[PDB]
C-alpha cells in the first residue's frame, strides 16, 4: 500500500479533480487503455468522461467500479444526514452499496447511454465479496468515449441528460471545425428545413456530401468523394457569424438529413459506407428513425419514408431508442404511421426474426405504458392487434409471469391506460382480447377491468 502511488496514476489518466487519497485502484484497472477528458457538451457543469487512448477490442475488461462501501441501511442513513447527497455515483451490488461520489477510480468517469452504450457492468468476485467489472460490449476506436447503461434512479435521465454519442469529445465546435477545415465550406440555406430548426439564409458549414444531400443529387453518381465526409456533421453558425458550440445547438449528420428528406438511395449509400445509423442529436434526441417518422408525417409520397424504415431495420438499427417522453420507436410509429404502414413496418421486423420480441414490449413510457398499453390509451385498436399478432406471449410474459410484483404493476398500468374508455370502447377491447388466440384466463380479464 506504501507501494501504490495514486498521484502518478491520476497524472497518467489526466485526472485533475481528485485527491490522491480519494483514488482507489483495483488490480485489474487498465489505465494504459483509457483516459479522462472533459466532455465539451458538459462544459457548463465541468463534466468529464472516460475515453479510449487506443483501439479496444470488444469484451475487454477496463477495471472494477471501486468506491466507499456501505450496507443498504448505512447508505440510506448517509443520504439522510448529508445534505445534497444522491445516488449519482452509487451502485447497488451484492447486497451492498458502492458509492464513488467522493472516492473511486477511473470507472467513476464513465457517462450514461441506454442506446449507444459500448460497455457494461458485469458482476465479479473480489476477496469473497461481489462487485462490478466494466467490460467493453463492442470495439472502441481510439478517442471515442466509453458509455454505459445503468439505473439512474431519481435523476430523470430521459428528461434532463444529453443524448451522448461515442464521438462526443473534448473539442469545441470551433476546434472541431479547424481540425476538418479542408472538408468544410460555409453555405447559406437554399430553403427552409424545419426538421433541423433551419430557415432559408441561415449559414451552415457543410461538406461536399452535405451539399449533395441538400441538392437532392445522388451520392452514388459522384466519383470523387472523400471518406471523411461520410459522417462529418453540418455545423450551424449563429447570427453573430460565430460557430454554434455543441451545447448551444444540435448538429446533424448526412444520414440524418437524407432520412428527413426521404432520399432512399442516398440513405442506402450512406448506410453501406459506415454512417452511424443510431446517432442522436445531443439536446433533441432526434435520430435517423425519428427524423424518418417526421419526414413521413409531412410527406406527399409516404412510401419512400417506409422504404427508409425498412432499410434501417434491415441494418439492425436500434429500435429501442427513445425520446424524452420515454417513447420508443414503436411507441411513436403507432401514432404517426397509418394502419397499413404500421402493419407493414411490424411485418419488416417480423422478417428479421428477432430473438427477444419481449424486449420491445418491455420499455414503458413516462405514463408507465408499454407499446400495447400505449395503443389502447390512444384508441388505436387495430395497431394493438398488429402488435398482439406480432407477439402472442405478450400477456403471458408480462401479466402472468413468476413475478407477481411485476404482474400487478402491468395490470394496474393497463387499467390506467383504459381508465377513460366509454361504454362501447371497453367492449370492443374485450371482444378482440378473446378472438385474439391469446387464451386469457377469466380472472385476468377481470382484474384488468
Ligand atoms: C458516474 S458520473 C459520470 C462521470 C461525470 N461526468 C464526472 O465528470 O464525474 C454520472 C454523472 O455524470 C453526469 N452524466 C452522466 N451521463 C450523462 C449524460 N448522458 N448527460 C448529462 N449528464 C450525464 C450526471 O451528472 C451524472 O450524475
Amino acid at each position: 500500500d506504501e507501494w501504490i502511488d495514486t498521484s502518478k496514476i491520476m497524472l497518467d489518466l489526466h485526472i485533475d479533480n481528485m485527491s490522491s487519497s480519494d483514488y482507489i485502484p483495483s488490480a485489474i484497472d487498465r489505465t494504459d487503455l483509457v483516459m479522462v477528458q472533459s466532455v465539451h457538451l458538459l462544459r457548463k457543469t465541468g463534466g468529464r468522461g472516460l475515453f479510449a487512448r487506443e483501439d479496444i477490442p470488444k469484451g475487454t475488461c477496463i477495471g472494477i467500479y471501486t468506491g466507499e462501501v456501505y450496507s443498504e441501511q448505512e447508505f440510506e442513513q448517509y443520504l439522510k444526514e448529508h445534505v445534497g447527497s444522491d445516488k449519482s455515483y452509487a451502485m447497488y451490488v451484492g447486497g451492498r452499496v458502492i458509492d464513488a461520489a467522493r472516492k473511486g477510480n477511473l470507472t467513476r468517469y464513465i457517462n450514461f447511454s441506454d442506446s449507444q452504450d459500448n460497455a457494461e457492468f458485469v458482476e465479479t468476485t473480489l476477496n469473497r465479496k461481489k462487485v462490478a467489472k466494466v467490460i467493453t460490449t463492442k470495439n472502441i476506436k481510439a478517442g471515442q468515449q466509453l458509455l454505459i447503461n445503468y439505473n439512474t434512479y431519481e435523476e430523470q435521465a430521459s428528461r434532463y441528460y444529453y443524448f451522448l454519442n461515442p464521438g462526443d469529445g473534448w473539442l469545441s465546435a470551433q476546434e472541431f471545425y479547424q481540425t476538418y477545415q479542408s472538408q468544410y465550406r460555409l453555405e447559406q440555406m437554399p430553403y427552409n428545413l424545419e426538421g433541423f430548426d433551419l430557415k432559408a439564409g441561415d449559414r451552415v458549414l457543410m461538406t461536399q456530401i452535405g451539399r449533395i444531400i441538400l441538392a437532392n443529387y445522388s451520392l452514388a453518381k459522384e466519383q470523387e468523394l472523400n471518406a471523411s465526409d461520410i459522417d462529418l456533421p453540418f455545423l450551424k453558425v449563429g447570427s453573430d457569424e460565430k460557430i454554434l458550440d455543441f451545447d448551444e445547438a444540435d448538429t446533424f449528420t448526412p444520414l440524418m438529413a437524407a432520412c428527413y428528406l426521404g432520399q432512399v438511395e442516398n440513405v442506402k449509400w450512406l448506410i453501406e459506407h459506415g454512417a452511424n445509423i443510431d446517432q442522436q442529436q445531443s439536446h433533441s434526441g432526434h435520430c435517423p428513425l425519428s427524423l424518418t417518422l417526421k419526414g413521413y408525417s409531412l410527406a406527399k409520397d409516404t412510401q419512400k419514408y417506409i422504404d427508409i424504415i425498412q432499410l434501417l431495420i434491415k441494418n439492425q438499427v436500434n429500435l429501442l431508442v427513445h425520446d424524452r417522453s420515454d417513447k420508443t420507436f414503436l411507441h411513436n410509429a403507432a401514432l404517426v404511421l397509418n394502419n397499413l404502414d404500421f402493419q407493414s413496418v411490424v411485418k419488416f421486423l417480423i422478417g428479421q426474426n428477432p430473438i427477444d420480441i419481449n424486449e420491445y414490449f418491455t420499455y414503458i413510457d413516462e405514463n408507465d405504458f408499454d407499446i400495447v398499453m400505449h395503443c389502447y390509451n390512444n384508441k388505436l385498436f387495430d395497431k394493438a392487434l398488429v402488435l398482439l399478432a406480432f407477439y402472442p406471449d405478450y400477456f403471458k410474459r408480462n401479466y402472468m409471469s413468476d413475478n407477481e410484483g411485476h404482474n400487478q404493476f402491468n395490470i394496474n398500468a393497463f387499467r390506467k391506460a383504459i381508465k377513460d374508455f366509454n361504454s362501447n370502447e371497453r367492449s370492443i377491447l374485450l371482444m378482440q382480447l378473446r378472438e385474439s388466440g391469446l387464451h386469457l384466463p377469466e380472472d385476468l380479464l377481470e382484474q384488468l377491468g
